[PDB]
């Protein structure tokens, strides 16, 4: 009945977070509702203020890429009709919707593709160890190793992740890494020739996450794209369905694809 | 008075804008305002449509990043007393505020140092032409040409940009090149390997906006690194000045700085 929806991001200044919300505002607009943004830089107590800011102002409802933290005021501090969507990152939070990349997927295909083209030290560079989309991105990388019958040392994986990766290198080094983001990968990209190492023949990597310049290495890195947009549009559609009364709240897993270049 | 600003974006998927709406909601956020979003990936259209429903929402005043096309509808369909400050490009028209780059004197320094590298045959590859942060960028590097008492070829001279840097490069081809951005920086990197050519020994390249990415490059991309979330935070506080009748609107020019890594 406002029109206008809260999008609350953890961090819009990473590229990840700006393409989903270009998707949530196209399909705000398209529908005619308005659009107020909140930037949280990964600080729940921010999240919270900017929740109950939205809330106060009486949108219809929030887009919610959650920061790292606990999410139970969610539950306790609105009422109940009150239609949230989470993006990237799950609520766990009854009656939240959530629109969601296949991690686990896009991880075991990247770590095969590795697999296939030799590497059997091979290691995996997340972000905060906590986080669904770390723990899957994770999950997909042993299933790719376990199904290969290659075995995996605890001490390969790390959780920018420049000194996570600076740790796993110094160590049996991995000749291959995943990588669970594009700033991740620059982190590890800086790992690299802080141990003189060589991005190729030292070591190889897969990310997440289709950057332009992830092309222009030699040779070019290998990415899981994530359809970043459509993200933001279909979580901005159920919200939508979800204030209008014409649909739930449900959990969308939307599909990744595998870039080689 | 309502405490709600509009801010207007021409492209919040490129990272320079991303930053600056962080900028700008951190300063709102500060202040007690709320910020309305809108996208208009460089659609003049969709500028007008979105400046007419912020109006009509009755936000306080707008901050605008202003998409190519004439903007003197501005002037027309707005009560003079509606403030408005631009970001990144100006508007010339009165009452106005702007908060800009220091263009000029960043693309000189950039360019000076590719001098005093031993660079000879230098070009320039820029946005479109009619831009005021691409004629500022190109006339900061015809300054630093005149004062080595370097000669110019227009033919050096180009307004993504690859088609434009695939041009310039096929001509007594230039060893360096001045690139408007980041986004442009990624075209000259996709000429160079469609033309065969290296980026360092064939062709150097100096770039505004400062990404981590370009410093895993052979040699570091040097960059004009822009004060993006300064500017988003400055509008901001112009216009809230503006607003609530404490400050005037006026020119911001804000320093850069040059990046060697």
């Amino acid at each position: 009945r406002s029109n206008v929806v809260g999008l609350i991001v953890s961090d819009i200044e990473n590229v990840f977070f700006a393409e989903v919300a270009s998707g949530v505002e196209s399909e705000a607009r398209h529908k005619g509702y308005s659009v107020l943004l909140a930037n949280t830089a990964e600080d729940i107590v921010r999240e919270r203020e900017a929740v109950g800011q939205f809330f106060e102002r009486r949108v219809d409802g929030l887009i919610l890429a959650p920061s790292e933290g606990e999410h139970d005021y969610l539950r306790t501090e609105l009422p109940k009709t009150f239609p949230i969507v989470a993006v990237n990152r799950e609520l766990r939070i009854p009656g939240c919707g959530a629109v969601l990349s296949e991690n686990v997927r896009g991880a075991r295909t990247a770590v095969e593709y590795l697999i296939a083209r030799g590497h059997t030290r091979i290691g995996a560079i997340v972000g905060s160890a906590g986080l669904m989309t770390s723990r899957e991105r994770l999950k997909g990388f042993r299933a790719a190793m376990s199904a290969a019958g290659l075995p995996v040392r605890q001490e390969w994986i790390a959780a920018n992740g420049r000194d996570g990766a600076i740790k796993v290198l110094t160590g049996d080094r991995p000749t291959a890494l995943l990588t669970s983001s594009h700033r991740i990968t620059e982190g590890a990209m800086q790992a690299l020739n802080v141990l003189g190492l060589r991005y190729g023949p030292d070591v190889e990597i897969v990310s997440f996450d289709n950057l332009p310049w992830m092309a222009f290495l030699d040779p070019p890195l290998p990415v899981v794209e994530q359809p970043t947009r459509r993200i933001g549009q279909e979580a901005m559609r159920m919200l939508i369905h979800m204030i209008e009364g014409t649909g739930n709240a449900t959990e969308m897993r939307l599909q990744t694809r595998f870039v080689t270049h």
